[PDB]
Parts: structure tokens; sequence; C-alpha cells
């Protein structure tokens, strides 16, 4: 009864945790910093009026 | 009247009883007294502004 404790292990539990999403993932390469893309609007065609 | 009673057979019917828990039984080596367990507390990520 005169001892100081003894602690045999310790097991540091660790869990990986995932992304779900990374086929998303493509790779630029890091230069310029402005991209877009961009759209045709539709056009509707009309009649013949050859007056 | 004067015979001794006869005996036959004694049986001693017996079965053993498992576990249903008997993949859990992990074996340590019995030495110290305390055993703690801790994991790793999240740390996010974080924007940088560099100015």
């Amino acid at each position: 009864k005169y001892l100081f404790p003894k602690i045999n292990e310790t097991l540091l539990i660790d869990i990986a945790l995932g992304n779900r999403f990374n086929w998303l993932a493509k790779e630029q390469d890091f230069i310029g910093q402005y991209s877009e893309e961009y759209v045709i609007m539709d056009t509707v065609p009309i009649n013949m009026d050859l007056s």
C-alpha cells in the first residue's frame, strides 16, 4: 500500500475518415486564376413573311 | 425376500456449455494495474489570409 500505481498500455484509437467525393477530384496545375465557360442561347425560328 | 437389490447402471449425463463471446478473448500478461485510452481531438483546417 505504498507504491505509486502503474499503467500497462495505451492503444491510440484512430479512424480513417474518407471523403465520399474524390472521383470528382480532377487536378489542375496551379496557373492562372480565372476560368469560365459559356453557352449559346436558343433561337426559335420565324415564319416567312415575304412582304 | 432375501436378496440385495441390484442397480443396473449409473449414467452421469453431461454436456459442456460455450461462451457466445469467445472471439473477444484477448490475452494480456497481468502486469500493472490501470490502463487508459485516448484519441486525438480534431483540428479543422483554416483559410489563410496571408496579409
